[PDB]
């Protein structure tokens, strides 16, 4: 028999209103695709009803906490509902900025120098040996959370303000050297990667705000760079045990070596999103991948 | 007034009936140190309707699959009550031993060496290049899949190929590991406290105190400590450490929901340090907020 399928979209997250957007996009491709698909606003309907509710496959539009961070997916494995995208363990690793790191780190994946500083260090160390701490990463530095606040900072006199406001939100903080960019993302849709998309932000970080933005694809790579950072981003993806879909964030360095930022488990699908718009290059119409990623589940 | 308190026992994993015993002696402890708790078998009730049920605050006694995954306590984090033990990140991360081992080595942690093969390299190579891909690791070799069954001892080359087909009937990433010649240890964690260390001897006989020397019990608990921030764990848990004959400590693992019936490993160590089974179980719960 055919199967039901619900589309989670909305949400209670800080990205609701994309994800409205992401999961109205996804439920009118997937009808056009002759999938039995409904629309469930999370935020109204509870997601430990949907098997209850006669669904028996989920795809995932939501974004942020509650979506893409491993307690939906779990709530989708205790109910055993196949369902989009990543698993539990691979959904919220991607939400540990340090994590991540650490696992591409033992793996030999390029990541940007860094020093990682928790709560207690931060507390037993005077400003002065911070500066010392991280010296050895040059100038200038971003300071974030592990897990909004993050800083640029340009001069070791500006670390402690930057610390400060990083612990605000967070008790592990990351301290990394500053890459000069410019910043690239890649799709990957199972097994396949998908072109690269060159990201220009309208100021310093690629940030909620940011997410004026400037998109290109084709990226304006060499033949062999795109090769080169096809075959990263896709050892990246492997890394966390992701599956299914999504995307991969690097950066280049003034050196033009790629640099692995993080991994997004639930990207957006809207009209203007990143993976539509590499599908579309890809040559897949919106239709195509919203069936082939559900295809995917399972 | 007072908070309603779940523990979850039993459920429908290979372990539900020592989780049935986790979760009677967890009831007993809690109800004599004064906390209105109800036992809640999972295989007959469902964990989605806690919240409905009245219930305030979750202590889990569930062991394995459905119980110390991460799946759990997605569905917690959904219903939003606090429960026992790590969170989800944690409680799923430490279900996978090779990026378990990752971290851990990314942060210069010690762990045996080892190999891991996925399937695809598994149906490209020849049993003699598997021999090869682990020559630098010796003899005897441990092969188990990345998610103890599925594992084999492997004491000849000639062996492997038979060890590896077993394993990747489980799972798709395989590990090999040089085979450690002990003895084997646990650290119980409780909050930030690391209570007294057991040496297990492989009828199983269990030590506390440990036998190691002062010193020793120190290097193994504060490394027991990294281990388990390193993997995001809170609340609780058990680190597993082996020796080798020059007595240097290596990680194994760490155990999100361990075992606590009578005879099980953290109420021992949590004895020895001083505390009763009751006292135990109540620290367990005021660390969930
Ligand atoms: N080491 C770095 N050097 C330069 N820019 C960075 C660095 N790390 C992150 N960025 C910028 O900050 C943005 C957001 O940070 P990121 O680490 O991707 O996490 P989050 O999604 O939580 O903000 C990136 O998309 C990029 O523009
Ligand atoms: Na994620
Ligand atoms: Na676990």
């Amino acid at each position: 028999m055919a199967e039901k399928v619900a589309v989670l979209l909305g949400g209670t997250s800080a990205e609701r209103e994309v994800s409205l957007l992401s999961g109205q996009a996804v439920l009118a491709g997937l009808k056009e695709a002759g999938i039995d698909a409904y629309g469930v606003d999370t935020k109204d309907f509870p997601v430990t009803q949907l098997k209850e509710q006669g669904f028996d496959k989920v795809f995932i539009a939501l974004h942020g906490r509650g979506g893409e961070d491993g307690t939906l997916q779990g709530v989708l494995e205790f109910l055993q509902l196949p369902y989009t995208g990543s698993g539990v363990m691979a959904s919220a690793l991607t939400m540990d900025k340090l994590r991540t790191k650490l696992v591409w780190q033992a793996l030999g994946l390029p990541i940007s120098p860094y020093v990682a500083l928790n709560r207690q260090q931060f507390e037993t160390l005077s400003p002065e040996e911070l500066v010392a701490c991280v010296a050895k990463l040059g100038l200038p530095l971003i300071v974030k959370p592990s897990h909004v606040g993050m800083s640029k900072v340009d001069h070791a006199s500006e670390l402690q303000k930057a610390l400060v406001e990083a612990f605000q939100h967070d008790s592990d903080v990351l301290i990394e050297k500053w890459l000069s960019g410019p910043e690239f993302t890649v799709a990957i849709l199972g097994d396949e990667v998908l072109p690269s998309i060159r990201i220009q932000p309208p100021g310093v970080f690629y940030d909620y705000d940011a997410k004026k933005t400037q998109y290109f694809c084709p990226s304006g790579l060499s033949d062999e760079s795109e090769q080169q950072l096809a075959a990263l981003a896709l050892q990246a993806y492997h890394a966390l045990d992701c599956s299914g879909w999504g995307r991969v964030d690097v950066m280049q360095d003034r050196d033009g070596h790629f640099y692995l930022l993080e991994v997004n488990t639930s990207p957006g699908m809207t009209s203007h999103s990143l993976v539509p718009m590499a599908a579309r290059q890809y040559g897949l119409s919106f239709s195509q991948l919203v069936a082939r990623i559900l295809m995917l589940a399972d």
